[PDB]
């Protein structure tokens, strides 16, 4: 059927794009957003959601819940929110997506278990794009083939952390699976300290900062006679997209909290 | 427990190859090999396999089996061998793998039944490199996300058959999930003819020939705003090998009769 | 000294981020445009190139060269205004800089003498790349080298034409050097057509398209034992602008004309 | 005309393909060796270079020179030999072409002066992969237009030193191009240290060591808008082989000493 979906955070980088999205999937329509502005936002330089009919922007989500009731709340929101958003939806018949970090272990746990008992669908995806995550679930996989990989991650040359965060999860989810190891000759010295990168439980890691790239992995997988890489390229915020779209159309299937679109592709 | 492995072939460059590896897993002992060679062959060209009393050499298998009993039989002969080979292992309680393709339709579900019934492990594995293979099963689940894809196989210049057989089977096993389409604008003409590739049902595949090169796959899976690629490099034989072994360990522990290893990866 | 750069077309695509660049660069100050509208083109459609005094819009470039008196006309407009442009230009003192083709073989020479009888420099770059330049000039040099090439090209999956303009220059510039053989086993046969691809001059030319792709080149030259790859990806228009810094830059320096920039670089 | 070329170190990995490679070269004769044994070197170990009219054996370069008149002297023996055999063949009318290091500044000068008193090529090379040098070559220029850059390099998980020799000297090309400077935010932070690599005047190397690998290099060149990237991969020691082709060829055309191939291809 169609999937009636809210917008928390409609004018964030990503929530602009999970508009467009979802306003341009065939099974889905935008029925409201759940916004609202710094009191210093001079409209000329950071414009209101766009008014319309067919959209409503509410305050508050509970009224938003009662008033438009939602199948789909995608909350693109903050840490600081999501916990009492998720908990709200879940107690009211909305199955919500959400896009950011920021639950306790206890908050998770409250959510995954009023999930469970009133057999509705939560999706918590702390990374939306598809390809990236169908790198670190398929690394995770090889790696019980090939225990010796290293992660080439790139990004432009305004990133101030390094490692990346995607490469530290992909790091976390092989070493689930890989056997713990260093690499490299035992007797191998650095000349030029550095060469060899970062460790993540003997996993190399190695971080690229260059103008013109914008996110970008490779997972090598060494064996002998052979080389085995995964490798996703982000050129914009589209590349979220269809997780976005994904994680929308699988809520309404399952029963209960899944965290992680790995847990699900 | 240790297993006791007999080699079919073990003069081909295949052969060769698994000799080592089997001599060198430290759970798998090489206790004989099926051989014979061309009544023209002067020694001094085509030696004989190296004498030991360790690896005795049977010029029939029947024979072999009786005496030495081995838990594998690792058959890398010719694919009008095969299925005899087959169904004599499978009655006589030793699992066969089999490294080259050549059964009928007919033949392959005789060995298959009978395996079943015999509750005795036997694998078929027309490609023994696990990260070929690995590549072409992650291509097929990548597919149900990305259904745009194009291969580019590349190889030596001496290869006499464009694409290759791993682009085709790669083509064959995303087809099961990808939804048949074809792919760039409708009107699109190439000036040239040929730069778009060839198409398996809609799927380009592209031919590199290059001296210097020996055996490389790359999988382009395309979407909004990214790029997610799969690749394989082989540079020898020994990319084989992680199969040879893998084959060797997982047929002791099945029931029945597996053709692929996309099957049981 | 400072470059005064006037601008013929700042509305097009590759014109707005000419004129973001020449805006931005230290060195450089946008003195006036050369610009006009469709008479059927609404406002709020298709806006007028912003109002400013700095920046005057013109009409007419006898009109604009006699009253800005720029240093540099980056021409930016169409293949059929290019040689009356030009020829303005050099009869007026004024280093043309021309980025688009479309000059008869008699309109270039007669623009070539006219620039060096007044030592003056113009610049024709039917490719402001300097990525993609740099490729195309390395690999000729290459070529020298190794003989053995392959061209492989990727573009988003609207593009109409395989292969592209990029290809098909950059075959040519190999060809200058790399004497005229077809590659590949002479007796390997294709069993899906276009495999191989296509070739110019014997050199194999693949063209992939895929969403999420914007353009990009590799040049794969293979020799014994080794494979030397040149490759430039393009994310957006920027990609152009070293090009056009570059060539405001040294049209100054220069008393002749040049077309390509290869010729330059 | 013919080149009679005689080698010293025929026995080296290197010097297998060097005879090799000489052999099969049309316009090129092996003549002679200048080879020797350690004393303990048992023949069923460590085979004597292989019999035969047609390439004796010398253990005196003097002696060989004086006897077979060689044209070239192809010189793979060690750094302790170098200055001594060079100095004989430039006194005698041989052309040297030493595959190396280990001169003085002082013997190196000694050498030069020679050469271009009697008018005789000499080429030092350090790296004769044609392909390896070409790369840094076209780095060099390259850094004139993208100043940003970083180099990858890769090899087996054997190696001893990172980053390799071939980063290393890489480094020092560009950087005689490059104005120094430092990449990345300033602001950036490791949180797992090393993941930003080694620094060579500001530019990041990267090493990666894995089984599988042989000898790999990659140098990206960012700017705005696009990524300019050239690559080497060496499968074997046949990449070398181009390399001494080219120098045994150009030798006889030069009338002086150069040091390094990136200063002749
Ligand atoms: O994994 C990450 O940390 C990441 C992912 C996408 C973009 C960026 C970024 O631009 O910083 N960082
Ligand atoms: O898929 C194939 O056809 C294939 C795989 C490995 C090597 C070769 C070959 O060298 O021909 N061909
Ligand atoms: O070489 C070409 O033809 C080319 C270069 C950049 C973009 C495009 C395109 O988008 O069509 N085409
Ligand atoms: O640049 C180098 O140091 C280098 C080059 C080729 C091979 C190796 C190696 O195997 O160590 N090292």
């Amino acid at each position: 059927m169609m999937i009636r979906v809210a917008i928390g955070g409609p004018r964030g980088k990503m929530g602009q794009e999970a508009v467009h999205t979802v306003m341009n999937n065939e099974n889905m329509e935008l029925v409201a957003v759940l916004d609202h502005k710094d009191i210093g936002d001079l409209l000329s330089e950071s414009p209101n959601f766009p008014a319309s009919y067919e959209v409503p922007v509410f305050l508050n989500l509970e009224s938003l819940i009662v008033t438009i009731k939602p199948d789909v709340f995608l909350d693109l929101t903050t840490p600081h929110q999501v916990f009492e958003h998720t908990m709200l939806c879940l107690q009211n018949n909305v199955r919500p997506v959400i896009g950011t970090t920021g639950f306790t272990d206890e908050q998770l746990q409250q959510c995954t278990i009023l999930a469970e008992v009133n057999k509705l669908g939560c999706i918590v995806a702390p990374n939306f794009a598809i390809g990236a995550v169908l790198m670190m679930k398929f690394a995770s996989l090889a790696a019980a083939y090939f225990p010796d990989v290293e992660i080439i991650e790139m990004h432009h040359d305004q990133k101030l952390d390094a490692p990346s965060g995607t490469a530290y999860k992909t790091a976390q989810m092989i070493a689930e699976v890989r056997p713990s190891h260093k690499q490299g000759h035992p007797n191998e010295k650095e000349t030029l300290e550095g060469a060899r990168g970062a460790s993540y439980d003997g996993i190399p890691i190695h971080s690229v900062r260059l103008p013109g790239l914008i996110a970008h992995q490779q997972i090598l997988f060494g064996g002998e006679g052979q080389l085995f890489t995964l490798r996703h390229d982000s050129y914009n915020r589209q590349s979220f997209m269809s997780g976005v779209t994904f994680s929308i159309n699988q809520v309404m299937e399952i029963k209960e909290l899944v965290y992680g679109l790995e847990n699900i592709l």
